[PDB]
């Protein structure tokens, strides 16, 4: 049971914008939609019924860490961008921790999207969904908003084939375990194979660490979802990069677009483009087709 008289009253406040009531909140338990470490994500309805997606914390059983993860963030509700996810809400209740409730994604996440032979989305359609996430992330970048985790498994798709850039804010997790690793400097598990080299060294993110991982996601994109470096075991993805390797060009990517891919990974992160400079060098790509 979460007592908000013993949250911080700040985080209460903030929570209060978007409570959902429970009443108002049915879940399909027996649904899973998808699974993360924190919890599963499970089809509901809100209500005027509208098809959502609920997603558990209730792997987080301590007060402070349910604190902690409401803190970092409760920021989602501030976000509104076409190519962002949003929150619809958190519906708290009698037992368990707090439901954070989603727009329902009717094409799940961009990675398993892309990979089922029966969509294969064509190399137009592929820039596009890129040219999309740049965007989203353009905007989050805007706000000052440094996502840590951007990836193809981490974009949903809804049902008019907007990309949303996701697994950020509430709805954080890590949601396909198979794709992070312990083997870092903090010990705990990390997508060490989107990460930016100094972000492997020094244990920091920023915006322009989001810029090298986008740029991994574009590649993924171009390869129709192959995982990167298949061949670089996890304790060697840092020397690798240090030796100034970089995944290698995709056989269906224009020439332009791996120059794009290039300036991503510069080993100086001041002299990756800005989200900003990508929209525009992207968009001018994809007008080509
Ligand atoms: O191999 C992993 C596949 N997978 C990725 C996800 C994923 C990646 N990023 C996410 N950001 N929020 N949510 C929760 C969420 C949000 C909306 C959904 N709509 C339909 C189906 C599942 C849904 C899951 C996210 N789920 C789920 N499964």
């Amino acid at each position: 049971h979460i007592d908000l008289s013993a949250l911080n009253p700040e985080l209460v406040q903030a929570v209060q914008h978007v409570v959902i009531g429970p009443s108002s909140l049915i879940v399909h338990f027996n649904e899973v939609i998808g699974r993360g470490h924190f919890g599963c994500v499970y089809h509901g309805t809100l209500l005027k019924k509208i098809h959502c997606a609920v997603k558990s914390l209730n792997r987080i059983t301590d007060i402070g860490e349910v604190s902690q993860f409401l803190t970092e963030g409760i920021i989602m509700k501030d976000f509104s961008h076409p190519n962002v996810l949003s929150l619809l809400g958190i519906c708290l209740r009698s037992e368990g921790s707090p439901l954070v409730v989603l727009p329902y994604m009717k094409h799940g996440d961009l990675r398993n999207f892309i990979r089922n032979e029966t969509h294969n989305p064509t190399v137009k359609d592929l820039i596009g969904f890129g040219l999309q996430v740049a965007k989203g992330m353009k905007y989050l970048a805007s706000k000052k908003f440094v996502h840590r985790d951007l990836a193809a498994r981490n974009c949903m798709l809804d049902e008019k084939f907007t990309v949303k850039v996701a697994d950020f804010g509430l709805a954080r997790d890590m949601y396909d375990k198979e794709y992070y690793s312990v083997h870092n400097k903090t010990g705990a598990k990390l997508p060490v194979k989107w990460m930016a080299l100094e972000s492997l060294q020094t244990q920091k993110f920023t915006t322009k660490s989001d810029v090298w991982s986008f740029g991994v996601l574009l590649w993924e994109l171009m390869t129709r979802g192959a995982p990167p470096y298949p061949d670089v075991n996890t304790f060697d993805i840092t020397v690798y990069l240090l030796q100034g390797r970089r995944l290698l060009q995709p056989e269906y990517c224009p020439d332009p677009l791996y120059e794009v891919m290039l300036k991503c990974w510069h080993p100086k992160a001041e002299m990756r483009p800005s989200f900003s400079e990508l929209v525009s060098r992207i968009s001018a790509i994809f007008s080509t087709f």
